[PDB]
């Protein structure tokens, strides 16, 4: 089997991408983040707390036929950016762009932080990290794509995201019109849950290229680029008047700049992202002060491959055995 998805961005700055999602009989369709950076499938729903709801679509699972809780079990997640949520557990049949799981753990919110209330867009998260991180407690439970790999035609799935423009998430096959060239496999460290593989290097605009590893995660999840500070300098660096700004929290930037494009390597290949794409806006409306898309991972203790990043790539989660990643210009 496979599945096709198109995934939308949120807002005109690409903030983040929702993805519709069939959930239960008859289908309720969530519009849901797609997370390679953790692993639960979880949703706003009829047991959310009232006040915590403002213009999410919910999943009610009294309506649907197919719908059983998983008695006893509970979740609890907390994200990079400070946001949680938490509740109960039902497993239910999930379709993504006409790929069907039965038996899906889908989480249900019974509490949800500031930000996730204060996002009307996104419905809820699908993870797509490894099982090894899902939080389901007494009885860990799988991704959607774990559940489905054995079904799938080929096992991966693929990102490609696109710059203020909707992309595609395909499971189960590689589309081979969707990139230029040839896509460049790279090793996979599950040890820490993520799809975390090792950079060979990074440009600066048209400077040279640094030959440098620099272990990340590839996190669709993650809005910007998070790399070492030393890097994120020499970025900056090159933009007249930019600078790092406590009071903001982090890299901001005249408005009224061109910003250079930043390589990073994949192996021997290379991965262009435009300058573009790490233009964030205004901090505040009306603002000449702009937010950079590139960013410090000091106190983070990951580097975070995100959107920023990745959407200047076609981009191969292969979850064979022995699992790797692709990337592909386009």
């Amino acid at each position: 089997s496979t599945g096709s998805a198109t995934t939308t961005p949120i807002d005109s700055l690409d903030d983040a991408y929702i993805t519709p999602v069939q959930i239960g009989t008859p289908a309720q369709t969530l519009n849901l983040d797609f997370d390679t950076g953790s692993s639960d499938l979880w949703v706003f729903s009829s047991e959310t707390t009232a006040s915590e709801v403002d213009g999410q679509t919910i999943y009610t699972p009294s309506k649907s036929t197919t719908a059983k809780l998983l008695s006893g079990a509970t979740w609890s997640i907390s994200y990079g950016d400070g946001s949680s949520s938490s509740g109960d557990v039902y497993t239910d049949t999930v379709s993504v762009g006409g790929l069907t799981v039965t038996g899906q753990a889908v989480e249900s919110a019974k509490k949800v932080s500031s930000s996730f209330t204060e996002d009307s867009t996104i419905d809820g998260l699908l993870g797509l990290a490894f099982s090894t991180l899902n939080t389901v407690s007494p009885t860990q439970q799988k991704t959607f794509f774990d559940n489905a790999k054995a079904s799938l035609d080929s096992p991966v799935f693929t990102a490609d995201l696109g710059y203020h423009a909707p992309g595609t998430y395909n499971f189960g096959f590689i589309d081979t019109t969707a990139y230029t060239g040839s896509i460049t496999y790279t090793a996979v460290s599950t040890k820490q849950g993520f799809w975390e593989w090792t950079s060979t290097g990074y440009a600066v605009g048209s400077g040279t290229f640094k030959s440098t590893s620099i272990d990340g995660i590839a996190d669709t999840g993650t809005t910007l680029l998070y790399l070492p500070a030393t890097v994120v300098s020499a970025y900056w660096a090159q933009v007249s008047g930019a600078k790092s700004s406590s009071s903001v929290g982090g890299y901001v930037f005249p408005c009224s700049a061109t910003l250079p494009s930043f390589t990073f390597g994949v192996g021997s290949a290379r991965i262009v992202i435009p300058g573009d794409y790490i233009d964030f806006g205004p901090i505040s409306t009306g603002s000449s002060s702009c937010f950079g898309g590139i960013q410090s991972s000091a106190g983070i203790g990951i580097n975070i491959f995100g959107d920023v990043a990745l959407k200047a790539a076609f981009v191969v989660f292969n979850g064979a055995t022995t699992p790797t990643l692709g990337f592909a210009s386009k």
